[PDB]
Parts: C-alpha cells; sequence; structure tokens
C-alpha cells in the first residue's frame, strides 16, 4: 500500500505535494489542469511582482513537485472508499490502488444538473451517493444524470442493486470513454442526452419531465454530472461538511483520520495564497499522520 496519495493537482495540492516528497514521503498525485491555469492575468500572489499567467504559474508549481520527486498522473479519480481493511481505496478510470493516507485538494469546480425543482426531491428520490443510498431503490428504475465516466461508472455500481438502469446526459455531449461504452453495452445500460426539466411524483419521484413534455418513470435519480467532486468523496468516505465545504480545523484534518482536506473545498476566501498555505499545513498532518501509521 502506498503511503500518500494526493487528489488534486492545483495550488492547494501541489503545495502540499512539494512538502511532502522534500519529507521523502513518495509522492503520487491524480489531477489534470485546474481552471486557474490559463490565459489569466495571476497579480496578487505573493513574490510574483510582475504578472504571471495561470498556466505558468501552475506549470512551475508541478515542475517545483516533480524536482523533489512526486509523481503526476492525469487520471481522473471515480470514487474513495475506506479499504477493507485499513487505508483507502482509490477507483481510477484505469483501475484500482490503495493508500494510506488521503489529501483532499479537489477544489470546488462543479458541473450542475439543471432541473428547476430538484431541492424538492432531495431525500424523496434524488440521490448522491450509491453506495449509502443504492439499497433503497434495490429492483427499481434509476437514472443517472450525468455526461461522463463517473455517471458510466455510479451506473454500473447501481447494477449491484438494480438491473434497471440507464444514463441522461443532460443535453451535454457524453464523454464516456470507449472502454467504458463497452461495459455499459454489455450490461444493457442505455445512455441518451433528452434534458430533464423538471421532477414529478407526489410523496416521492416517480416521473422525469423532459424539456419536450415527455416523460419517463423513475423512482431514483442520482446525480452524477462532470467529474467526481469532494462531495462525493465526502459521502462515501463520511467526511463532515460545512455547507457545500469539507469540514477542516486549522492543520487540515477532517474527522475522518488519515483524510485532509486543502484549497477551495474547505471555502474560506477562495485564492491562489490561502490554497497553497492550506496546502502546506495539510502536508505537515499528512507527514505525522504518515510517521505514526503508514511504514511504506
Ligand atoms: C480563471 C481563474 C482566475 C483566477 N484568478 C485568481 C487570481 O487572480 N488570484 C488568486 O489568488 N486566485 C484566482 N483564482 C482562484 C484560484 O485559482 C483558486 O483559489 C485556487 O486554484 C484553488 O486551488 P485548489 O488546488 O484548491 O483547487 P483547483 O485550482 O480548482 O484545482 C483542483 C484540482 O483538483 C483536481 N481534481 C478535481 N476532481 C478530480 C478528480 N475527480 N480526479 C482527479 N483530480 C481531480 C483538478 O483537476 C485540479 O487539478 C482564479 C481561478 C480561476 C479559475
Ligand atoms: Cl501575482
Ligand atoms: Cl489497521
Ligand atoms: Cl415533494
Ligand atoms: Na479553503
Amino acid at each position: 500500500t502506498r503511503p500518500l496519495v494526493i487528489i488534486g493537482a492545483g495550488p492547494a495540492g501541489l503545495s502540499a505535494a512539494v512538502y511532502t516528497a522534500r519529507a521523502g514521503i513518495p509522492t503520487l498525485v491524480f489531477g489534470s489542469a485546474p481552471k486557474v491555469a490559463g490565459d489569466y492575468d495571476i497579480d496578487n500572489y505573493f513574490g510574483f511582482d510582475e504578472t504571471i499567467t495561470g498556466r505558468e504559474l501552475i506549470e512551475r508549481g508541478r515542475r517545483q513537485a516533480e524536482r523533489f520527486g512526486a509523481v503526476l498522473r492525469d487520471d481522473r479519480i471515480l470514487g474513495l472508499h475506506h479499504g477493507d481493511d485499513g487505508g483507502f481505496r482509490i477507483t481510477t478510470e484505469a483501475g484500482e490502488t490503495a493508500a494510506c493516507a488521503i489529501i483532499l485538494a479537489t477544489g470546488v469546480s462543479r458541473v450542475r444538473p439543471g432541473i428547476s425543482n430538484i431541492a424538492d426531491y432531495e431525500g424523496k428520490g434524488v440521490s448522491y451517493c450509491v453506495s449509502c443510498d443504492g439499497f433503497f431503490y434495490r429492483g427499481l428504475r434509476v437514472k443517472v444524470l450525468g455526461e461522463g465516466v463517473f455517471a458510466a461508472n455510479q451506473a454500473l455500481e447501481l447494477l449491484h442493486y438494480t438491473p434497471h438502469v440507464s444514463i441522461c446526459t443532460q443535453g451535454k455531449a457524453a464523454s464516456i470513454t470507449p472502454e467504458f461504452m463497452t461495459r455499459l453495452d454489455e450490461a444493457g445500460i442505455a445512455v441518451d442526452d433528452r434534458k430533464i426539466a423538471s421532477l414529478e411524483g407526489t410523496p416521492a419521484l416517480s416521473v422525469l419531465r423532459y424539456e419536450d413534455g415527455s416523460t419517463e418513470e423513475a423512482q431514483g435519480l442520482f446525480i452524477a454530472m462532470g467529474e467526481a467532486s469532494s462531495l462525493d468523496f465526502a459521502y462515501t468516505l463520511g467526511v463532515e461538511r460545512n455547507g457545500v465545504f469539507l469540514g477542516a480545523d486549522s492543520d487540515q484534518r477532517t474527522n475522518i483520520p488519515g483524510v485532509f482536506a486543502a484549497g477551495d473545498c474547505t471555502g474560506g476566501f477562495l485564492q491562489i495564497a490561502v490554497a497553497v498555505g492550506e496546502g502546506a499545513k495539510a502536508a505537515r498532518a499528512a507527514i505525522s499522520y504518515i510517521k505514526e501509521e503508514c511504514p511504506f
């Protein structure tokens, strides 16, 4: 089992990776280019008296982490679960892997579902965590909302509870890879790009209303838009939330041992300067955690 995985390759995850790798801990970082990493002027990050682009600042962060031995991977994470037993099981598009300690640095970027009355059906049909709520919809007709590999994997997990699963990409282009498409086809899980306008049903969800005015029956709607997010991981790990953010103490510890959180996903002042300090503090906490708990 690896001692440490960092999920996130923005300022928080990279600042943390620099510190952990310098302390001699084999460091594996998962993440892709953050949203800030484009042609945007950064002018308020300490130490840069001349304008630097987000793309270039992040690129220097990456070279900095690699300089001290951090390995950076572009793999998207699909799920995080407590391992059986001990440490954490990390689901990626490529397969599985495992880690003794996790630093969550996945930011707050989120594809939104775009359903006018979705809030009316929270707890009554609309769910998020499959391991959490899947059993309640066993044998039932369940729709997964989302366009990506995350949606595809959530749909496949749902098969543990019901054979009656399909995916709606909510008007978006699907970005499901051919390997996942194969798996969906083999399982009889259909994918279409219809757009759900609203939900219907009187004690609970029973009908999806498409922007057409056409309808489909479903008693379960699992939201899985875009990429798996900090909230999605929180649901499966049992990490306590603070509104839409992860709860973290001043040392970036969550309520789950071995799980730390840093950057935008702990939501205060959503800035590079802030993320870089949280990443550093998370690293310090992880390093001492690993020394007591994870031999390597
Ligand atoms: C255009 C733009 C301009 C900005 N301008 C400024 C500015 O001038 N000054 C300033 O201080 N701040 C600015 N910000 C805000 C600043 O970028 C953020 O506060 C900062 O990047 C937070 O860093 P982070 O590491 O917490 O998250 P992010 O930068 O969002 O990075 C999150 C990381 O998580 C990874 N990730 C997420 N989900 C997964 C997954 N499922 N699997 C694998 N990896 C995943 C992402 O790929 C990314 O690598 C700007 C942001 C944007 C977008
Ligand atoms: Cl700056
Ligand atoms: Cl143990
Ligand atoms: Cl209702
Ligand atoms: Na924060």
